[PDB]
């Protein structure tokens, strides 16, 4: 019969623009993940030119199902072109999330994807930090000032009112300058420092969030203060030594991280890491199966690959809220 | 910026309802497939209950890219519930196709999927038959009278005006009766015979098309007339002996058919089949790299798993035609 179409403005109007809906949504989805009440096939990458092509040039299909009270299925179909911002003044990433009624498997919603994606990704850092950051941490570091960085920063400030300073670095000086200028105005009672190198930024963060497009690590273990928590959202930034030297290593999904061509799998393929070495999956922290941070000296790394259930749960929550406020465009399927 | 939304009515209005657009679209896509100008990752199945669950209960993600003059990307996200028709009076399958501009990877269209899917699947039979059926064949067999069967029958009659009789069988007597009754009225100058068993139908077809939801073969080799071409659209219907005894075996995509849990892969895993034993991929027939039928005695089997480039090429063609006729709903992405 019908589907609800929700563009980015619709998603914002329905609450998608505040970290809290994503935090609520992921707390629930990560709970279902610890209880194994979900299905989540490996996400395939479509690259139009698989080797002759930049690694941020792909479109990823991300299907998942989450069981429970209000069981939902769906897919995030999210594209990327590295030079969308530099060459076309367009956001790098774009896409759609489709939601499906598990009774019929019929599609019931078509939604813009990149706001939800950046926002659920920021919620991952928020929930991880609730468990893995020093309580009361004052100093946050953001590396990379694109859309992901922006949303990470927004959500952390919304969710942690004890943050006092924010150290920012970007490889592109100008990007950094505009970003801190923007944010110093958004939040005047917080001190934003544009740093001159990555080391200065990292060294000064109690929470360090990576939001770049690198494929060569630059973060060294010895940059990290005792008691640091690093949320390695952009994956490639952290040197291998950090996975080895960190007191605790958390992932979102071990199976999804032990992929052939992955840093963790490589350390495992050598004799430098195992599943036994892994401290926890994130959902296990949420449920209290495994403890989070245990002292203020531990250096803790989160390596989160990204999980379809995060997109699907978030979108479902926003879909319901939109329907509640009569937001969106009703489409006929037939 | 914008996306074109095309529901089923829009797709019909834009030409999607005539086999010719699909035949043109697939001839081109199958050409690009023989020239390896495409990318097509393995299609993952999401099953909410992967073992405790019917095999027609799943949603499949089908991404692909086709290069060339007007290079296009996209995904078909197609769901299925076996008891949608029996229990809910709904079509078994449903879904959406998303199209993407390969320059930016941005989504540019959202389209209803099941009409296009059933229609491209019928075009596969049509193009295969052009190469693999006896020229002038008079007798067509359809097994299974659901939506796939209906579209196969429609497209064959549109494309081959020398068909004189159509033998129909369905496990559900009533389904068959209504189907032939409907079609005898649609096409009075053609003779439709409701058969009493599958053997009677198969035995009398020069072209035999399987359109069921079985997961146990019932078609024996000795039912098949010399000179028969069988388009095994519903895959599971044909006994293994037929892959072995057939003079020629064609597939759409060898890599996609030599999957671990597949009939062909099983024959290969035993010593009963190889890639050398395979006569052709379909695209190779289209381009004239490998010959089609060579005499009127050969018994020929097509085993086509289904390929995302078929959906994407078809949808792109219809998208262009819709835009040409100002058909559809314009959505904003943001
Ligand atoms: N689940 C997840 O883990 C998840 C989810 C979404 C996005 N991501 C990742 O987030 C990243 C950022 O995405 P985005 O949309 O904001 O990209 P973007 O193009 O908007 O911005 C990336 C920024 O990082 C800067 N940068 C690049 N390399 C750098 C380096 N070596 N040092 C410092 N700065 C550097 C760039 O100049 C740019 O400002 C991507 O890598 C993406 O894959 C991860
Ligand atoms: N690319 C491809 O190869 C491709 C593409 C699309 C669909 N399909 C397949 O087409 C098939 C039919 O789909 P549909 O949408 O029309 O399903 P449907 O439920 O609409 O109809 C299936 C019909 O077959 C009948 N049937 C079931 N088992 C039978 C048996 N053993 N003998 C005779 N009749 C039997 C049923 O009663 C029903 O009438 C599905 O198996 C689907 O997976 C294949």
């Amino acid at each position: 019969r019908e589907m609800l179409y929700l563009n980015r403005s619709d998603i914002e109007q329905a609450g998608g623009n505040h970290s809290q809906v994503y935090v609520d949504a992921l707390t629930e989805a990560l709970t279902a993940h610890a209880h194994n009440d979900f299905v989540q096939p490996l996400k395939p990458y479509l690259r139009q030119d698989p080797e002759n092509g930049h690694i941020a040039d792909r479109i990823i299909a991300m299907p998942s199902h989450i069981g429970g009270e209000h069981a939902i299925s769906g897919i995030k179909w999210i594209g990327s072109k590295h030079d969308n911002p530099s060459k076309r003044n367009m956001e790098r990433a774009s896409g759609v999330i489709i939601l499906n009624d598990p009774e019929t498997n019929y599609p019931i919603a078509v939604m813009e994807a990149s706001l939800i994606s950046s926002m659920r990704t920021a919620a991952v850092s928020v929930i991880a930090a609730k468990h893995l950051a020093k309580k009361g941490f004052k100093d946050l570091t953001i590396i990379g000032c694109g859309l992901i960085g922006d949303k990470q920063l927004q959500s952390m400030l919304e969710q942690f009112d004890h943050i006092e300073r924010v150290f920012v670095y970007d490889q592109f000086s100008e990007a950094c300058a505009r970003f801190v200028d923007r944010w110093q105005q958004q939040r005047p009672e917080i001190n934003f420092i544009a740093t001159e190198n990555a080391k200065e930024a990292v060294s000064n963060g109690e929470v360090v969030i990576t939001c770049t497009v690198t494929d060569q690590p630059y973060i060294e273990y010895d940059w990290l203060q005792k008691g640091a928590f690093i949320s390695n959202i952009s994956i490639m930034d952290v040197h291998k030594e950090v996975f080895i030297k960190a007191d605790k290593v958390v992932v979102d999904d071990w199976s999804q991280c032990n992929r052939e061509k992955k840093t963790i799998n490589q350390l495992v393929l050598e004799g430098k890491f195992s599943k036994e070495a892994l401290h926890a999956e994130l959902g296990q922290l949420v449920t209290g199966d495994i403890p989070g941070r245990e002292d203020d000296d531990e250096i803790i790394l989160l390596n989160p690959m990204g999980m379809a259930i995060e997109d699907i749960s978030s979108a479902y929550f926003i879909y319901q809220q939109a329907q509640q406020q009569n937001i969106g465009t009703t489409l006929n399927l037939y």
